[PDB]
């Protein structure tokens, strides 16, 4: 059960801006910025979850 979530309700999407606003997976990696994240959670086919805000 997630305890927080971002909104990945339009994702898997092509690009991302380079903005560095990070947050940390479950998984233990730093992800740059949400688009990378919620990226990240659809090829992962909704097994990444995020772990909290904020760089790992």
């Amino acid at each position: 059960l997630a305890a927080v979530s971002v909104d990945c309700s339009e994702y898997p999407k092509p690009a991302c801006t380079m903005e560095y606003r990070p947050l940390c997976g479950s998984d233990n990696k730093t992800y740059g910025n949400k688009c990378n994240f919620c990226n990240a959670v659809v090829e992962s086919n909704g097994t990444l979850t995020l772990s909290h805000f904020g760089k790992c």
